[PDB]
């Protein structure tokens, strides 16, 4: 069974999830939408590269009942391969929002000095962004459902294995597969934000102790509610997919500031979360 | 035969008609899109019944290849069936400035005075723009094809025969079905414009002698053109459609007049065609 602390735990986050996922994406909005030297040269070979590994259409539903539908341009060797990132900026930045406040929302992340604060959702913020997008992911259809938008991946020659090449997109399947209850994904968000090894974390012993705590409750949670042979070893596919995570999440830091270095695109709140300094 | 003031009519005809079509409508840009009482009461519901009764879908194909596509709403007794009048407003005042252009090129209508120029533009100006429009519709697809944007009709209970009850509607699947060359389609353009019987024409003999001409002109031309057993009747086929356009452009301005009494849209070159004074 789980300790009392361990409920309490696990009610705390749910409660800063409650709070913080706007999760039909209602107060999203202003957002933008796409319009109506050999050193450079290899930059932007290994940045067309990047973008085109993973394409979506976008669909607008309007509460009227009309419907916008946007089909991506293909590559022709010009930026038009960068259609979709101010849009994709203001998503994310909005994202980013909630999970800054899902944190400050938890007691164990209030008491931590700010600027560890800081170093934390630096650290964190794109993986618990991830974590939250799962959660509207549908696997059947390949689409991200956010309450009226929805990002629908485009078909390729292999069909769905071909796609699941890309990492971001095979971990989004397989944590999809996991069939994950809300109070697992918010204690994968927790295990991933008090990660005592971001760069600049001070007191990481606090963390790391922290850290352990909630991964004991996953463990328990999971032993507590789930006797089917189908979730054995549930507890070590997570951690295994929170490591994996933190492999994409540097994969991803890399492609942004390679696109940021050719085509400045971040909005403020992503510039500081990434460590652009604005010179 | 045709004479050789025959052909000269038709060549200036066909002068003015390539130097004012923008037949890929290159030209048409900043245009709006659809975002992302008893006496009243029947005000309304005439006004809805108006506005269902020609449904079209929206494309916009982007110079990179990306594509936009926009299905319009329901009708839920709101303000949503206006979403697509300010974009439609500005492609109308946009066909306008192409027709008064064409009319200013043309010899027989620079020397009539200036109030009758005026006053045949404002009768004619509809009809000529339904007339260019013709020429860019594909009947088997029930789509205007205007350069980049398309227009395609929404499908109905009936199909292709119900959504044909519709004046407009009948009339361009008939006048497509016709199979017009260019020189006939700017001939039926002459003669709409040079019609006598406009409100507030003065010069109404020139005016009838001129229509005359440009209609003996086009039956001499499918006389000399056209010996198929199909083309039988031609002539007599357009001038009925000619009537049929004249009663139709009568029906669409009564259509405009009540939309604008209750939901204001007109652009200022609307609002002068239309005899809408700003006050
Ligand atoms: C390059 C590249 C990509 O693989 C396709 C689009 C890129 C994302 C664009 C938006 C965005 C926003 C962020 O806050 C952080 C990263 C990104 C880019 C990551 C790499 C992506 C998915
Ligand atoms: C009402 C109604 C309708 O049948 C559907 C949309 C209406 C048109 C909107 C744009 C427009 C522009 C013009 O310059 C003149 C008329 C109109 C309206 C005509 C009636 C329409 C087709
Ligand atoms: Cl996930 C995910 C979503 Cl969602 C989109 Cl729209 C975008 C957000 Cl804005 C950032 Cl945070 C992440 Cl890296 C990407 C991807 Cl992989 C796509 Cl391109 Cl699908
Ligand atoms: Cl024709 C024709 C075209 Cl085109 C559209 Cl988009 C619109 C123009 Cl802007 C005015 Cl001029 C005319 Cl009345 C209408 C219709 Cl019937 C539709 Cl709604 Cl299809």
């Amino acid at each position: 069974g789980l300790t009392e602390e361990q409920r309490m735990m696990i009610r705390e986050l749910m409660d800063a999830q409650m709070k913080t996922f706007d999760t039909t994406f209602s107060h999203f909005k202003n957002f933008r939408l796409p319009g109506v030297s050999r050193e450079e040269a290899a930059k932007w070979s290994q940045v067309r590269k990047d973008l085109c590994s993973l394409k979506v259409s976008l669909q607008l539903r309007g509460e009227d009942g009309s419907v916008w539908n946007y089909k991506p341009p293909a590559d022709s060797g010009g930026k038009e391969i960068f259609s979709l990132l101010p849009h994709m900026a203001d998503m994310s930045t909005y994202m980013f929002k909630g999970i800054i406040s899902f944190a400050k929302v938890i007691s164990y992340f209030r008491d931590l000095p700010i600027e560890d604060q800081i170093s934390l959702l630096k650290g964190a913020a794109f993986e618990l962004c991830q974590l939250r997008f799962n959660t509207v992911f549908n696997a059947e259809t390949g689409t991200w459902e956010c309450g009226r938008l929805s990002y629908c991946l485009e078909d390729t020659a292999g069909g769905f294995q071909q796609l699941l090449l890309e990492p971001m997109l095979k971990f989004h399947y397989m944590l999809k597969k996991l069939q994950l209850h809300e109070e697992e994904y918010v204690l994968m968000q927790a295990i991933s934000l008090f990660s005592p090894d971001r760069p600049g974390v001070l007191q990481h012993r606090v963390v790391d102790q922290l850290q352990e705590q909630f991964a004991i409750t996953l463990k328990s949670y999971i032993e507590c509610n789930r006797p089917q042979p189908a979730h054995r070893f549930l507890f070590l596919k997570i951690m295994a997919m929170l490591t994996e995570l933190r492999s994409i999440n540097a994969q991803h830091t890399q492609r942004l500031l390679r696109i940021q270095d050719i085509h400045p695109f971040a909005t403020p709140l992503m510039q500081e979360l990434f460590g652009i300094t604005g010179s």
